[PDB]
């Protein structure tokens, strides 16, 4: 039980991966979406189409070690290629759970001293789940009024995922 990407390679500290659903039929990989009223796509969501792999995420922990295990506290951030205009000015797109709403959002304006990695990746059935440590709670999907598949803290109904190397 190492954390493995879909090829069977151990997840690398600082490696870049698509986060894809382990199960079929409910949507595709994780990406960004504009939700509610915001003019900028700040919510982490699951793509509605099964065909979409979404946006690669860089996953890393401050310890300067080569690989990741379920014991490490992770920063997760979206890779920044091909961004909409309102995000182009940022070089980093860190995931951060919004207290009260429990939505996973990116926080590109937050100052670095206020950003830390609170996620873990855990084995889940035959693949993986993401958890957020506030003890740890599963990340899952909550559907909003416009049918966006929001990634949110949802203890006990995790989104099953696997990690695919993002080549480029």
């Amino acid at each position: 039980k190492e954390l493995l990407d879909s090829d069977g390679d151990i997840l690398r500290n600082g490696g870049t991966y698509y986060i894809l659903p382990a199960l079929r039929g409910k949507g595709g990989g994780l990406e960004l979406a504009k939700t509610g009223d915001e003019t900028c796509p700040l919510n982490v969501v699951q793509a509605r189409s099964e065909t979409k792999r979404g946006r690669p995420a860089i996953i890393w922990t401050p310890p300067r070690i080569a690989i990741l295990t379920p014991a490490f506290y992770l920063n997760i951030e979206f890779q920044t290629r091909d961004l909409p205009a309102c995000l182009e000015e940022y070089s980093r797109l860190p995931w951060k759970v919004e207290g009260e709403s429990q939505e996973v959002k990116i926080a590109p304006k937050e100052e670095e001293q206020h950003l830390f990695g609170s996620f873990k990746i855990k084995p889940y059935r035959d693949d993986y789940k993401l958890v957020y440590c506030e003890s740890c709670k599963d990340l899952g999907i909550s559907i909003d009024d416009e049918n966006n598949r929001l990634l949110v803290v949802k203890d006990g109904d995790p989104l099953a995922v696997r990690f695919v190397k993002a080549h480029r």
